[PDB]
């Protein structure tokens, strides 16, 4: 928030990115979905230009069990170590955009940094489609990849809305009776509402002098989730002791100034108490989804933590 | 943070503790160290009463290599799980107080929750003593414990100033040529200055830049370059750290330093774990009357239970 100086931990590069992130903030769209989607198409294309400058990858289109995916590989080839591994990426974009370039923006840095194949899923978006459409889509992709890869060697990750869907996909996979994935990354978001202090600090809910700050909702406000109960453990698994016990090893990663931080710190407590192997990282001073901007050492550092989590937690053998 | 509601994650018991914490806040002492020490003696005696009502432990005084300790155990004895393990506690208290009751306030909940022997160190305090006096004292106790316990089965933990001294003791043990401890807990502080956003949000600053050193008399005249004094800022010292638990309240001025320490340990390939308790301040877990404190004690116990060895 505005009274503070930039975190004194940030690289000069990051301080530059923060100025541009603030300057690049969306105008009010007033329900004009077409104008909103155009804005974020340009945003995602802009970050993809930055990704392609830093990383060397090759992308193919594929269809797996009637779901459209992009398969992103390092241009140098997958490492020997990762021959029998694969990651599924679930893009962010507020459950309403991010298809195509936003999906590549999340898949490219991980494919290149880990030296692994990343299958980024073109799941059904809101407002046209509702929960559990995205869960069904990611589970269909997962089901296809089990023909080629052991469950223990498959990771699933996503940023923001993609972190929410990654957690929801886990429960849908269990509902289908499939073996659970080897590990997941619930980045800047998980299967829980936003809670705690961080939504107030990040300015998602206004606070200050003369302001009667309201309580926070116990549901994600997106149309994708409208009408889904708090008590649906498959929709909100990190609030459910039962679905939390069944989670695979989980990475939770956020910027320090991300409205998601308080929810992820509580989710990590719950996973620890449930006996699940989880890891939490916070990058002080950085906002929600900071690692879609690759021109700072902090983003490369995040890609290394994501790669290192999967490299440690996923199985290797065919 | 006056414009914020209490974190909606907190138990009703925690919301009560928040009000008790505010009632218990120190007045301005204007550098009168005697009045300050008297206030914190009373503070620590008050938390000790709370600890004694919640947990059943026995405390013994011992001397190990000329350093005074209290040995804190569950009243009916250490668990079979922990027969070949011991923790060293290093108390907080701004490097100037916390001796005796402060030390028991950190040792009792962990001894009782884990079912383990906790040896809490009566280290030399500022301003009478300066760095590296406390590192020397903790290392002397560690040296004595190696007579009975494998290095891999010894943990060291402390809160606030004690978390700082824990990290500094690690480097001192290495300087002495001893085997490194099995695991440490750098709770609400580590071998690094307070940095990042959290000191501003916690309101321990009104904005100006932050210091690159710890401002305490204990550290006066120690350089930033002393990697033994500030190991979590040194790439070299960080690689040699043992498995580390970092834990703080979400509103603690230590949060940002610990998140960076955790990133540094991960990059260095050290096993580390971070937990943050949304809505709680610095050293929250000296107040045992809330589920969140019991939960913190269980994370501390779980970390040492997973990372310490079991061989005799
Ligand atoms: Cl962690
Ligand atoms: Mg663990
Ligand atoms: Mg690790």
């Amino acid at each position: 928030m505005s009274w503070l100086p930039p975190s004194n931990q940030l690289s000069p590069e990051a301080r530059s990115v923060l100025d541009r992130m603030d300057a690049a903030k969306a105008p009010e769209f007033n329900g004009d979905l077409v104008r909103q989607r155009a804005f974020y198409q340009q945003f995602n294309d802009d970050r993809l230009v930055e990704m392609r400058r830093v990383f060397r990858t090759r992308e193919r289109h594929e269809t797996l069990n009637a779901v459209h995916v992009q398969v992103v590989e390092p241009a140098d080839g997958v490492s020997a170590r990762n021959r029998d591994r694969v990651l599924i990426n679930v893009h962010g974009g507020a459950f309403m955009w991010g298809a195509g370039s936003g999906a590549l923006v999340e898949a490219i840095p991980i494919a290149a940094t880990m030296g692994v194949s990343v299958v980024t899923v073109d799941y059904r978006l809101a407002p046209e489609n509702r929960y559990p459409a995205a869960s069904e889509d990611v589970t269909a992709v997962y089901r296809a990849l089990l023909e080629r890869y052991p469950a223990a060697n498959i990771g699933i990750f996503g940023c923001s809305a993609g972190g929410v869907i990654t957690a929801q996909a886990v429960t849908w996979i269990r509902r289908e009776g499939l073996p659970r994935p080897g590990a997941i990354g619930t980045l800047c978001g998980t299967g829980a509402p936003y809670s705690g202090d961080s939504p107030y600090l990040a300015g998602v809910v206004p606070v200050g002098p003369g302001v009667k700050a309201p309580p926070l909702p116990g549901l994600l406000p997106t149309a994708y989730m409208e009408g889904v109960g708090a008590d649906d453990a498959r929709a909100y698994p990190l609030t459910s002791d039962a679905e939390t016990v069944f989670m695979p090893p989980t990475l939770l990663l956020a910027g320090g100034r991300d409205f998601a931080v308080s929810a992820l710190s509580l989710a990590h407590r719950r996973l620890a108490r449930a006996g699940v192997d989880s890891e939490l990282h916070l990058f002080d001073g950085l906002p929600h989804a900071f690692f879609v901007w690759p021109d700072m050492p902090e983003s490369l550092e995040a890609y290394a933590l994501i790669a290192g989590f999967f490299d440690s937690r996923l199985g290797l053998t065919p």
